[PDB]
């Protein structure tokens, strides 16, 4: 997926924690969520589309995403657990960090 | 050291994995498996010897490295909340995961 | 620079958890860690300033940044089950690579 898809799923899978009766099945939202970062480290915002692979605004984007991908480690053990609570709030702060990397890099 | 070396090291840890008796083993196998995901990051693998450090390609295999490690993180931490089993169901993941990275870049 | 002030903040939190007594300052201490680690790894040091930044120095750069920050969250780990010593001893381990790190890039 291209990297509005992946900010897509993200958002939806926040969306699924935020409301989860289905208990241990945030793990599974989460788990969506890790794939859709890591897949988004493969991809490129339309405005860097012009910049280098490996350019600082590039890297700083997979940097961000790996900032993600430990905010969601953070939850996902908290998930594994038995902690279907403090995950769900630490989703809070991964909507957070998502709106902020989508207003930074759209 | 070497990319090739380096899956070896993965096939190898996975069968130990299989095979494990306790939860000290396994989290022992999985650290060898991180170090060696680790190092082959900053490896070339034969399929993408005709491509820069920093071409596209070069950037999508680090990032499959970089979900290997993660599913090697989800394996560790049910390791070490003593859930051998749930570990080893994860490695098998993990082995799929390798199985399909070693046929996508020898 | 900013990569400078990251390395000044990993060793300052180090020596907060060199001198802690319970696990909540060694966790917040390793937070901060990882703060400082991951917004690093999206910095250039000062040894590379005259590389191009898709030179595979910086790639090895990166990886090594992404050892240090699962070293970090071994010490996390281990803190977080209530083994303060255990993650003292690996805050160790984490100063030996920090200081690695640090007068290797700058
Ligand atoms: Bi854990
Ligand atoms: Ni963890």
């Amino acid at each position: 997926a291209d990297w509005e898809d992946n900010m897509e799923t993200l958002n939806d899978n926040l969306k699924v924690i935020e409301k989860a009766d289905n208990a241990a099945q945030v793990k599974d939202a989460l788990t969506k969520m890790r794939a859709a970062a890591l897949d988004a480290k493969k991809a490129t915002p339309p405005k860097l589309e012009d910049k280098s692979p490996a350019s600082p605004e590039m890297i700083d984007f997979r940097v961000g995403f790996d900032i993600l991908l430990w905010q969601i480690h953070d939850a996902l053990c908290l998930a594994n657990e038995g902690k279907v609570k403090e995950a769900q709030a630490a989703a809070e702060q991964l909507k957070t960090t998502v709106n902020a990397h989508w207003q930074k890099y759209r």
